[PDB]
């Protein structure tokens, strides 16, 4: 797919057995979103931006599915505000941005 | 350009006659650029980052180039954690998002 950016990019994926929705996101290193359990082991870790940091727990090997694209990634799980695709899983479906 | 997701999506830009290193960021609906003078009244705007919500001051028909392309539109002037060229100048450029 092509997507536009009118609007935020936004997309379904499937995680944890959970369908969540989230943005995909080319500024964000990593992928992050709301609390939720995951299984394996985590560790700490503080991620930042306008407004100041977060603290979230980073998952690693998780299995994703965005747009019945297959990834597996790091997760950063936490109270962010919103739910995003980082480069970490958008390079792992083949996404470029275009112009 | 078709530009991956490997390494952050970094290009210069010019404002201001000058060059200036800037992020593509697809989760930024707004572009903000680190303090800086531009001409003009600016106006204030509340954006959200991962920490919360702060003020930043806007410029509105600023005339601003990305990776060669020529924008005007509306820049953001703020404690950003770094130069951010958001969705209201990425389809200026003709950017999207692809795989
Ligand atoms: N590692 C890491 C660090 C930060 C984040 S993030 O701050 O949540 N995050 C996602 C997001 C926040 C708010 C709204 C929509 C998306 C970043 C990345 N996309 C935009 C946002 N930011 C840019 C950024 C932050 C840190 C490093 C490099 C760039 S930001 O400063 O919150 C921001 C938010 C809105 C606008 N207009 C401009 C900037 C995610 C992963
Ligand atoms: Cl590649």
């Amino acid at each position: 797919p092509q997507i536009t950016l009118w609007q935020r990019p936004l997309v379904t994926i499937k995680i944890g057995g959970q369908l969540k929705e989230a943005l995909l996101d080319t500024g964000a290193d990593d992928t992050v979103l709301e609390e939720m359990s995951l299984p394996g082991r985590w560790k700490p870790k503080m991620i930042g931006g306008i407004g100041g940091f977060i603290k979230v727990r980073q998952y690693d090997q998780i299995l994703i599915e965005i747009c019945g694209h297959k990834a597996i990634g790091t997760v950063l799980v936490g109270p962010t505000p919103v739910n995003v695709i980082g480069r970490n899983l958008l390079t792992q479906i083949g996404c470029t941005l275009n112009f």
